[PDB]
């Protein structure tokens, strides 16, 4: 109930909203149904329209009209925006030429300069430059603050999870909106986008940026706005509100837009029809800075142009279906449109099995435009799994289609061109950055990043301690002039061991043989300085990676390769070497095809064994460094070693061998060396964070050899790729993977054919950032370079992504 008897008399646009019955005057009052009797008359008045005329100017005022054209309207905080144009003589603000904001130059009583988010729904990253014509206001902030030429959303690439994104800096499936549609089995209620169920305060996890504001003592605007709220009155609402007294006047604003989003999926991104959403937006852009231009604070405050997903081409036509698959059709909910998530229909259907739906949908048709995960085979890098509203069962569908249940859900509940939703690093699903202000810099151009990072940087901008988030605070400084955040590197928690030769050759009963034993003081001092760390410099490149956490480990040196030995997972952490552009390819040689030799630097107890891989049917095992890229003959019988093995199912082993022994060549040659750090990860609850030994499903059949989830590489060379990856003057380029672990190639449809159709496209669907991997390991890589810290924080969160050029 609502006694919406009480009056929005000197209250319109409250800021703080009022508690029930009472009834409210805030931005968000008519989508609770809750807005005094008077709100439309008072405070959303449209007399006289938006804009001043020549015939208005000096006017008397009158209390009716929209906005005023009086004499009394800039102290009043209240003119139309284009009254100083149309009554003064003054310029647009577009019409002025860019000059440089050195510093704040803000009014009397301004503690702090504004920020102002303008978040814009749909608008995808081609629109800056395809649309820069009908879009001056925006074009001009583009060009003179900081830009970046896209910016990724996160996954799925809908209006929700990445609103909220924004506002906490977490993924999706920490702060639990996963979708605009949802069912959370704990609370045994839905949420969807019509509905009352969405209010509830349970559905919203993390602490968005106005709580974060609010909880520091600094004063937030009310971010949404109700959808019949006119654009120009929610921009005469902020600059109202920015002629408050310092004591009420908030420190950061939002202004939101339903579009481009809205006519996107009428049309399509492009249809010609899109023009006019561009010029409206641009328009509005205009009045924002028409009127801050008025109040001088254009100058003052720093102002965020935003989107949340970009719109892909996607008509009725293009629709798959989940009843041309599966017989049990009925049995199933599925969450359909741009991702698939299925569960059971029925609780009290024990009939019900994933493996049943997840083989019927594998591989069925010839170009089948979907793929079905479990979600903790889903790419890492989405980061869309650990959250009971998360189904187990997910469909990627492919860029331009939609999977639906039956045919008669699409016809009977086309009209649309346009939908978003898709894999994250679409092209089509890329959107929009803009900073423009004092603490930003000026005509810069940064690289594509994660709308993640954001909420970290607008923390940064009003002086708050950012909630604990998935961004990397620092990570985006050099988009900033002043206010960057100075991080520390961790300190590392663990510190290795360095064993010499400590046991002799019979104390090992591993079930292991090697024909190593066919075999001089030249060569000889060589290698034991080799076991020294004699060519360690080589290769590692960038330090040893810290470990964070409390472990037992070992440092291993080879002419070839060094390691970070794990006692308690029995096998490394890490493998790091290098393989110059000029470097050979060999062949396992075949006296050492099913060679392992035991490690004397390392006890039997903390070894690996053989006969636990004979004895596992299902298990064989690879090596981190690869055997194939051996700098001699001599130095090729150290990839042998049983503390270079790892467990591998032989599906796997089919996509580690073509890695190994084609792609990294491959990589050499193209980037001019490289280095490569690899390892194995191990995520048994998929929350993309390290396990502990505790947290381990499954070992190798007999031993406490675990089995890693996924294998990860992280692969180094020299931006400037006319120097060598060893030889390298300045900033890294790096590209790394996360490839699940998997004892059946059914992801990939093609791989019944050679690996050089399927390998390198399985690889790229895995792609990852440094970050992911720190999260999954507790390692901290990149601790020891010439460059900056921030800088190397930016290359941590660089993601490689195989999209041709936005
Ligand atoms: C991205 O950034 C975020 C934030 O930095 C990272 O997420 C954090 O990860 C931490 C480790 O997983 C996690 O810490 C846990 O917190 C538990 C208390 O949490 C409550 O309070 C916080 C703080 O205000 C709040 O934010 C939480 O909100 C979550 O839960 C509600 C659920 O309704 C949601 O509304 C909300 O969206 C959020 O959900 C997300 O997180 C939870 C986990 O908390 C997931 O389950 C959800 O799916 C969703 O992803 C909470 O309200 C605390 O109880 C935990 O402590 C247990 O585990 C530790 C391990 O060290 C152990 O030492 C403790 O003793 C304790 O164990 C006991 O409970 C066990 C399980 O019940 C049991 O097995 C034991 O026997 C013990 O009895 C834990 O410390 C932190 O909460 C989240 N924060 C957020 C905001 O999600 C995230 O990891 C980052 N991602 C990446 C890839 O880096
Ligand atoms: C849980 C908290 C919240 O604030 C919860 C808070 C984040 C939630 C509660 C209400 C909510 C679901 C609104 C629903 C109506 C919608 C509008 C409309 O349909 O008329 C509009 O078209 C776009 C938009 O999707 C919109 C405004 C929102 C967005 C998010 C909102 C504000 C804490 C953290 C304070
Ligand atoms: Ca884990
Ligand atoms: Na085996
Ligand atoms: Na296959
Ligand atoms: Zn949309």
């Amino acid at each position: 109930w609502t006694a919406t008897s009480g009056s929005c008399k000197g209250r319109c646009f409250e800021l703080q909203e009022v508690g029930p019955p009472d009834c409210r005057c805030d931005n968000l009052c008519k989508s609770y149904s809750s807005c005094c009797h008077d709100f439309d008359e008072l405070c959303l008045k449209t007399a006289r329209g938006w804009e001043c005329t020549k015939d208005r100017c000096g006017e008397v005022r009158n209390e009716e009209n929209a906005c005023h054209c009086s004499e009394d309207c800039l102290s009043r905080g209240d003119c139309c925006t284009n009254y100083q144009v149309v009554c003064k003589g003054e310029s647009h603000w577009v019409d002025d030429d860019c000059e440089e904001i050195k510093v704040p130059e803000c009014p009397a009583g301004f503690v702090r300069p504004p920020l102002i988010i303008f978040s814009v729904d749909g608008f995808r990253a081609s629109y800056m430059k395809k649309g820069s014509k009908v879009m001056p206001n925006i074009e001009k902030l583009r060009s003179c603050g900081t830009h970046a030429p896209y910016m990724r959303p996160v996954y799925p690439t809908k209006t929700f999870p990445n609103l909220y994104t924004l506002a906490t800096g977490l993924y999706p499936e920490s702060h639990g909106i996963v979708g605009n549609s949802m069912y959370d089995p704990v609370f045994d209620a839905s949420f969807h986008l019509r509905g009352r169920e969405k209010f509830n305060h349970r559905w919203w996890g993390g602490q968005p940026l106005w709580i974060t504001a609010t909880k520091q003592g600094v004063r937030a605007g009310t971010f949404f706005w109700s959808v019949s709220i006119p654009h120009e009155r929610r921009i005469l609402t902020i600059l109202q509100w920015l002629s408050l007294p310092d004591n009420e006047r908030p420190s950061v604003y939002a202004f939101y837009s339903e579009q481009p989003d809205f006519s996107g999926h009428k049309y399509g991104p492009f249809g010609p029809e899109m023009t006019n959403p561009l010029r409206e937006i641009d328009k509005t852009v205009g009045q924002l800075m028409d009127g801050l231009k008025q109040l001088r604070l254009h100058r003052c405050v720093n102002v965020i142009f935003v989107g949340d997903h970009g719109m892909e081409d996607v008509t009725c036509d293009r629709t798959e279906f989940l009843s041309n698959y599966l017989t049990n059709v009925d049995d199933i909910t599925l969450v359909p449109g741009t991702l698939g998530r299925i569960r059971a229909k029925s609780i009290n259907n024990s009939k019900y099995d994933p493996k049943t739906i997840i083989a019927a949908l594998t591989c069925k048709k010839p170009d089948q435009h979907f793929k079905p995960y479990m979600k903790q085979h889903l790419p890492k890098r989405l980061h869309y799994a650990n959250n009971r509203r998360i189904e187990d069962i997910h469909l990627l569908v492919d860029r331009r289609w939609h999977v639906a249940r039956k045919p008669l859900d699409v016809y009977k509940k086309c009209f649309f061109q346009g939908d978003h939703g898709f894999d994250n690093k679409v092209n089509s699903m890329q959107t929009v950055f803009v900073g423009y202000g004092p603490t930003f810099k000026y005509r810069t151009k940064v690289p594509p990043f994660e709308n993640i990072e954001l909420y970290n940087v607008m923390c940064d901008l009003l002086g708050l301690k950012p909630a604990p988030n998935n961004g990397t605070h620092g990570s985006l400084n050099h988009l900033l002039r002043t206010n960057t955040f100075r991080p520390t590197m961790p300190d590392e928690v663990s510190r290795p061991n360095y064993p010499g030769i400590m046991y002799l050759q019979s104390e090992f009963d591993l079930g292991c043989t090697c024909d190593d034993k066919v075999e001089n003081k030249l060569e000889e001092l060589n290698k034991r300085l080799h076991t020294k760390g004699s060519t360690k410099e080589r290769h590692l490149l960038y330090g040893r990676p810290a470990v964070l956490y409390r472990t037992s480990y070992d440092i291993l040196y080879h002419t070839d390769f060094e390691s970070g030995y794990s006692e308690i997972f029995l096998m490394p952490l890490w493998t790091s070497y290098t393989i110059s552009k000029q470097a050979e390819v060999s062949s396992i040689p075949e006296h050492l095809t099913n060679c392992v030799r035991p490690d004397v630097r390392v006890s039997p107890g903390f070894s690996q064994n053989c006969l636990a891989y004979k004895n596992d049917k299902q298990m064989s095992y690879g090596f981190l460094f690869p055997p194939y890229l051996s700098s001699s003959p001599e130095a090729k019988y150290d990839a042998f070693l049983v503390t270079n093995m790892v467990p591998m199912y032989p599906a796997f082993k089919r996509v580690w061998a073509y890695f190994q022994r084609v792609l990294v060549k491959k990589y050499a040659s193209e980037r001019n060396g490289v280095n490569v750090i690899s390892g194995p990860i191990f995520d048994y609850n998929y929350d993309g964070l390290r396990d502990t030994e505790d947290e381990i499903k499954q070992y190798v059949e007999g031993s406490s050899i675990p089995v890693p989830t996924h294998y990860y590489s992280i692969i180094t060379s020299c931006l400037d790729f006319t120097q060598p990856a060893d030889k390298c003057d300045g900033p890294l380029s790096v590209s790394s993977f996360i490839l699940p672990h998997r004892p059946d190639n059914d992801e990939s449809c093609n791989s019944s054919e050679d690996e050089s159709k399927w390998v390198e496209e399985l690889m790229k669907m895995h792609t990852a950032r440094v970050r992911d991997i720190e999260h999954l390991t507790g390692l901290d890589f990149y601790r020891k370079t010439s460059r900056s810290y921030s800088e190397i924080l930016t290359l941590k969160t660089y993601l490689h992504t195989y999209e041709s050029e936005i």
